[PDB]
């Protein structure tokens, strides 16, 4: 039958086309993880729906319940047959789902206002004027709840109890909630988000250099799916061809304004 | 009567056309620089001709004899009235020639094949299996020679013993040293240039993350020359109706070819 594919709207993975109005079914978004669904589907030879997590969220485990959300609840609860999205690769979700080989690389990373004098996560963990948060249910909350290492549990600690919330819902949010604060507040996200709002309009903001760890994106799939090698041998050989160099050349770089 | 303007061959400041061969004279170059003097002789109502600096280099002083080269130096024995090139603004630069301010800015930086691994300035100054090097006669070479900083001085150290020679004629020599050495040679240049090598085939290089240091490139007349007011007057005029902006749109990210 046909494949249902989940996924995000997270700017230059998926997007809302300008007239998706007058379009319908997969032509009414555009973007990397677009281009990557379609040529996965080539590649597997199947045909596809792209739906859009109805919660909005990437996925994370409710302690009290085990229950999970977003992307990966959608997964584990039978609802879609494979996420292709900006869909981190970690312990836990490996628990519940399986993930393809990487199709890209990233790690968690500062972005500020230019301007701003932080240069790394010592010096946002050592002083309190210049405020920062984290997308409020992904893999870089979890990063810094599960961290033992000193700087990161202290700004997790900072994080968790600071009033009011640091937290955002959204990218989108993060990075208006950095133009808006007069180099006041620093976001922690993906490098490959920070690097794409870095050159765009109005170009206030940058990424500071240096990750805070380094991980990868991965395709997921449910646990037993028979799709799920299929789907890992697209990536490898995708990134054999240089596919995935070129989507992202062609999402980030080419459209750039700064 | 006619303003000779001197500069250089740099993408994307200063190109020949496609079809130069079938051209003459001014319309033979294309580029960022190219546009920004056919306006500037607009705004000032002169004619001129571009000439390319005949020693190829963009200037530096002899230590022994204190004579400049390159496009410095055609300003200051007087063989060119302008110099409209990515020409780096520079305190020793200015003691024997005028700037505009600045009409762009950039910082050095560092280019590598994709694969390479190097994630800062201080990572080459730590190692020996990748070479570094400069373009032979630019404010690149001299921020090296002259930096008060152990990583900047550990590196022109490295630099100027080094064998075979890491410096390089042009900036792309550098460039297809970077693609020809298995990610075994790191070029450092300027990062206005670095950026539109990147985003242009056979896409195989990189931008390290953070550059070294912060400046500008100016337009330079001689020294004292009434020309110097008359065009800087140009240069914030029309950064302030975005002509720069413009510019710099038009050269650098539409013309994007890696994917
Ligand atoms: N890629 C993350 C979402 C972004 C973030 O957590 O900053 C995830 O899969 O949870
Ligand atoms: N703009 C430099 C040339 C480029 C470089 O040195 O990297 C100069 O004015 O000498």
């Amino acid at each position: 039958k046909t494949v249902v594919v989940t996924t995000i709207l997270e700017s230059p993975y998926v997007m809302m086309k300008k007239n998706h109005e007058m379009l319908e079914g997969n032509e009414r978004y555009e973007g990397y993880c677009v281009d990557l669904a379609a040529e996965i589907a080539k590649h597997c030879g199947f045909k596809y729906k792209l739906t859009i997590v109805g919660d909005g969220k990437y996925g994370a485990r409710d302690a009290d319940t085990k229950i999970w959300n977003g992307m990966v609840g959608e997964l584990v609860y039978g609802k879609a047959d494979i996420a292709i999205a900006p869909l981190t690769i970690t312990l836990v979700r490996e628990e519940v789902i399986d993930f393809s080989k990487p199709f890209m690389s990233l790690g968690i990373s500062i972005m500020i206002k230019k301007g701003t004098p932080i240069e790394s996560a010592e010096d946002l963990s050592k002083q309190t004027e210049i405020a920062y948060g984290t997308l409020d249910s992904g893999s870089t909350k979890e990063f810094f709840r599960r961290s033992k290492i000193a700087v990161f549990d202290k700004m997790w600690t900072y994080m968790r109890s600071a009033e009011p919330s640091v937290f955002v819902r959204t990218t989108a949010e993060g990075v208006a909630r950095v133009r808006k604060s007069k180099g006041k507040y620093a976001y922690l996200l993906e490098s490959t988000m920070n690097e794409y709002i870095e050159q765009r309009k109005p170009c206030d903001t940058m990424k500071v250099c240096g990750n805070l760890d380094s991980k990868g994106y991965g395709i997921a799939t449910p646990k037993g799916s028979s799709l799920g090698n299929a789907v890992n041998l697209a990536v490898l050989k995708l990134n054999e061809q240089g596919l995935l160099d070129k989507l992202k050349n062609k999402w980030w770089y080419d459209k750039g304004e700064c």
